Order: C-alpha cells, then sequence, then structure tokens
C-alpha cells in the first residue's frame, strides 16, 4: 500500500486523504506527532526526515512503490493521473492550473493571519476581506458542476477544502452564493466521500499545527 | 501577439518572459509601474485590473487569443503544453510536478525576508540557511543535464530563475556543486536564451518590488 506520510492534523493533507478515499486507492497514514508547547517538539519527524529517500525531503510525503513524492500539489497531481482525474481539454487543463495555484494562494492569505501572534488585531480586517475571495470562487464555478467543468476533478478536492476551512472560520461565509453552498454539498454527497467521513478514519480537526492562534485544537 | 502584463521588474514574469523568448513566442508586455515613496502607488493597475475579464485578476496575467490566465506556474505550464515542454513518462512529471512547487517555496523563503522590515537584523541568519537548501537542489539534479532528465522543460526555467536570485544575493552559494554551477552555464548557452540576456530588454533587476529592504534597486 501507498504511504500518506503527514501531521496528525487536517492541514495540507485534507484534500490529499479525500482524493486517496474517493479513488479508492489502498494506503496507509504514517502520522507523526507534534511535541506540546513552549517546545513543540518535531523530532518523530526530524529523526525520519533524511532516511525517506525523499529529493526535498518535507509533509506531506506519498510514497507509492518506486515513487516517493513530496509537495502536497505533487501528491494530488500523481494521484489523479493514476486514476484520470485531470483535465481533458485545453480549457478544463487552464481552469485546474489557475485553481490548483489560487487555491493555495487563498489558503496562505487565512493561514497567514492564524500563524501570526497579531491573530487578534488582524482578524477584523481578514473578516472583512473574505466576501470578495469567496465571490470571486463563485463566479468562477458558475453554473458549472464541478469546478473544470462537468467532470470531476483533483482541484475540486482543493477547492472543497480550502472553501471548507474559510466557512469553519466564518460560518455564514458562502451563504450568498448558493452555488459554492451546493458545490460543498455535492462534493460531500459523493458515496465514497461520504462514506468516508461516516468512517472512524476521518480527521476533522486541528486545521493548523499546535501553536497557531486559531484551529490548533 | 500575446500580451505578458506584470510590473516593471523582475519578479514572477523572469521565468515567463525566458520562457516565451525559448520558444520563440510573439508577446507584448504590458508593464505596470509603480509609485514611489511612501504610498507606492498601483493605480495604474487598480485601474485595469477588474476591466480585463481575468477570473482571478492578477499580476502577472497571459493573453492569448481565448485564454486569458493569472499565476505564474499556470502561465508556463499554458506556453509549456502549447510547445511540447512538459514531462513525458511519468517519472519527468513527478520531477517536474515536484521542482515546481519546490522552487515557489524557495523563491518565497527568499522573498519573505527580503520584504520585512527586519530584513537587517534576519539577513545573517538567512545566509547560513542557505547552503542546504542549494544542496538540495544540486543532489536533485545530480548528473542529469536537465532537471527531469534529458530534455529542457520549463522547470528548468523556474529552477534557473530560483537559483539566480540566490546566486545575486550570496555570489558564492553555488561554488561547492559544479552540478548547478554547470547548469547555469548550460541554460545561459542556450541560443535563444543568449541571444535574449545579452539584449538591452533582459531585466535581470530589480529582483522585488520597490518597498522590498533588498533587490528593490
Ligand atoms: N509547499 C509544501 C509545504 C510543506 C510544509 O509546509 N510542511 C510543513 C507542514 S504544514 C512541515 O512541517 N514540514 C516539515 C519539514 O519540512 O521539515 C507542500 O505543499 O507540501
Ligand atoms: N501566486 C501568484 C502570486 C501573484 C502575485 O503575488 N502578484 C504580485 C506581483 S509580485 C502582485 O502584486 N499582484 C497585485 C494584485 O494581485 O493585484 C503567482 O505565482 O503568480
Ligand atoms: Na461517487
Amino acid at each position: 500500500p501507498m504511504i500518506l506520510g503527514y501531521w496528525d492534523i487536517r492541514g495540507l493533507a485534507h484534500a490529499i486523504r479525500l482524493l486517496l478515499e474517493y479513488t479508492g486507492s489502498d494506503y496507509e497514514e504514517k502520522i507523526y506527532s507534534m511535541g506540546d508547547a513552549p517546545d513543540y517538539d518535531r523530532s518523530q519527524w526530524l529523526s525520519e526526515k533524511f532516511k525517506l529517500g525523499l529529493d526535498f525531503p518535507n509533509l506531506p510525503y506519498l510514497i507509492d512503490g518506486a515513487h516517493r513524492l513530496t509537495q502536497s500539489n505533487a501528491i494530488l497531481r500523481y494521484i489523479a493521473r493514476k486514476h484520470n482525474l485531470c483535465g481533458e481539454t485545453e480549457e478544463e487543463k487552464i481552469r485546474v492550473d489557475v485553481l490548483e495555484n489560487q487555491a493555495m494562494d487563498t489558503r496562505l492569505d487565512f493561514a497567514r493571519v492564524c500563524y501570526n501572534p497579531d491573530f487578534e488585531k488582524l482578524k477584523p480586517g481578514f473578516l472583512k476581506e473574505i466576501p470578495e475571495k469567496m465571490k470571486l470562487f463563485s463566479e468562477f464555478l458558475g453554473k458549472r458542476t464541478w469546478f473544470a467543468g462537468d467532470k470531476l476533478n483533483y482541484v475540486d478536492f482543493l477547492a472543497y477544502d480550502v472553501l471548507d476551512v474559510y466557512r469553519i472560520f466564518e460560518p455564514k461565509c458562502l451563504d450568498e452564493f448558493p452555488n459554492l453552498k451546493d458545490f460543498m454539498s455535492r462534493f460531500e454527497g459523493l458515496k465514497k466521500i461520504s462514506a468516508y467521513m461516516k468512517s472512524s478514519r476521518f480527521l476533522r480537526s486541528p486545521l493548523f499545527l499546535k501553536m497557531a492562534m486559531w484551529g490548533n485544537k
């Protein structure tokens, strides 16, 4: 089976878990636990990090036979090729490339704020940036079934995970965009995703590592 | 003619310009200039930002026929797809995917320090971090001619641009890696590339925007 290495948090492995479950891949998770406060000890990973044959050692990682990957985007693209979940037309590939990159920008915009000691003073400002962030995703999807079009795609896993993080922070932030509200429901209604969510394997939280000012529990 | 729109700096358009040149593409540049002083003025851009039909308005952007892209990586993937410049085996595709995301993290590791108001304090600490990053690239390249193997890939343009930016900051940072020194020479020796970097167009600098603490010219 595949090995997904990551911390015992949700973080950048959420979309990879969802794609591994959607695609029915045979995987196990190699879980690393970060020590508690003052130190936030990483030696559970730091002692294995250079012993795994990885080119740029990092978390998450994916071992699949002879292939060892880091970088979650590279990992999603690797599973997506295995199961033909990449764009088919030029227009699809452009939408998939733009949204994958835009989704990481959108994710880090919020992670910069939570990982910041000034979280409480930046939060009112950040809250007011959220509707315009969400309107961009809303208009991009339009009346499409999935973000790249009719066919589901790995970027839908990224868009689902990033849009899900925002509504956990601001629960009303999708209320004014029904096509996004509906895209989330249709994503959670997929048979193998819904089964996964009703299983013990599902890890809802923490969203971030222990030292973040939000989503650390 | 395709249009590449970006600020009047090097920045995230450097690898895109290079790849437009190597592929011999018909492009013109829409150049936005920023104000000096306090209030680094952005009106030249912000007056057009939502009038270009970009789904996620941003710089850089690429216009080409009906296709209107933002996000530098997605722009490069687009130009590369057009001229058949991405991986073909599964192994090359993984190396391209891993390095592309890796190159952006390495860039942002450097960009965060230079734009930080405390750059002067964190300068020496970041410098002792550089040899370890370069060892990672050197070991990844190995004895390969290019970074995904035998044929030139758009990721070689990212790796060239990121390694060069480190080279300028720390001129001795490649010395213990003939590997990468050879690679920079081999890349600079590409025929259409050299015709361009000897040109007066060639924007070797400013690396960053005017408000960075280093690389703003
Ligand atoms: N761009 C990378 C980010 C990697 C990253 O930030 N990893 C964090 C987890 S949130 C880490 O703790 N890495 C540990 C290390 O590299 O030693 C990706 O997509 O995977
Ligand atoms: N992740 C994006 C970054 C986009 C970005 O940061 N653009 C900078 C230029 S260095 C900017 O100032 N954009 C202005 C804007 O968004 O209006 C990419 O790779 O293209
Ligand atoms: Na299904």
